[PDB]
């Protein structure tokens, strides 16, 4: 079971909003524990049951899975005020902490940011699981050595990171998650800058239709940045699997390390 007891929480600061209402940073006691670092989902229409059952679900989604790098459900409150209890990646969005770090980050833990992204990627695509909404502005950072994809609720269109037969034909495979991989891959060599910026999302449409794509990040290993473009192939059936992503990232992750 994991209902939580109200008590032993302790709701603090504002860190995020979401669809049900505001996300805050806070504390779990345990009864067996010293202090616990948790963020809380909340919900204004929770005393509305289907209110209530389409933000629970959001805590069982995450239930479902287990691994290293996707942020795990702690617990749930589930009466008026509904909540949802999560773990706390302490150092917050990935975007803002590239931003902050652009001088200070060694391009190997950025690449290391990728492989970690790419495994827990491999491990939704071994359960079937198709997410839509890969970007930077999704992926959280527990430490200075360790990212976590974040709340799926919370990162629920992003026409600049998907791909064309998902922007046209509402296609939305492991190919097209590859595809948004691929985007924030990019995104992470850049330190946190967006793709496209300043562009409408109608003209990217055509450009990314035309063979247009992002271009390669200052300092970026060729290498990766030739992995990032076969993530954009347009066929979706020339896209690397996220295992093949894994593997490659590794390689190119060790020669970073040994330059
Ligand atoms: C879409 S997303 O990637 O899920 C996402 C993005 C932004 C905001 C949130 C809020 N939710 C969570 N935030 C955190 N860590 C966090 C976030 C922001 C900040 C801080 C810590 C302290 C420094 C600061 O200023 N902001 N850890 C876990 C979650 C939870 F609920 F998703 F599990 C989620």
């Amino acid at each position: 079971d994991y209902e939580i007891q109200r008590e032993r929480i302790e709701l603090g600061r504002c860190i995020g909003e979401g669809q049900f209402g505001d996300v805050h940073q806070g504390i779990y006691m345990s009864p067996e524990n010293p202090a616990l670092a948790v963020a809380i989902k909340t919900c204004k229409n929770c005393t509305s049951d289907s209110v209530r059952e389409k933000f629970l679900q959001e805590a069982l989604t995450m239930r479902q899975f287990d691994h290293p790098h996707i942020v795990k459900l702690i617990g749930v409150i589930t009466e008026n005020p509904v909540w949802i209890i999560m773990e706390l990646c302490t150092l917050g969005e990935l975007r803002s902490f590239l931003q902050v770090r652009k001088y200070s980050l060694d391009l190997a833990s950025l690449i290391l940011y990728a492989y970690q992204l790419s495994t827990a990627l491999a491990y939704l695509e071994s359960k079937r699981f198709v997410h839509r909404d890969i970007a930077a502005r999704n992926v959280l950072v527990s430490s200075n050595d360790c990212v976590k994809l974040g709340d799926f609720g919370l990162s629920r269109l992003p026409i600049k990171w998907m791909a064309p037969e998902s922007i046209n034909f509402r296609r939305f495979t492991s190919a097209s998650d590859v595809w948004m991989f691929g985007v924030c891959m990019w995104e992470i060599l850049m330190h946190g800058v967006k793709p496209f910026q300043g562009v409408k999302n109608n003209d990217v449409i055509g450009r990314i239709e035309n063979g247009e794509r992002l271009p390669m990040p200052p300092n970026c290993p060729p290498t990766l940045y030739s992995l990032m473009t076969k993530c954009w192939a347009y066929d979706p059936s020339r896209r690397p699997r996220f295992t093949e992503l894994k593997a490659q990232l590794s390689t190119i992750l060790e020669e970073e390390k040994a330059q």
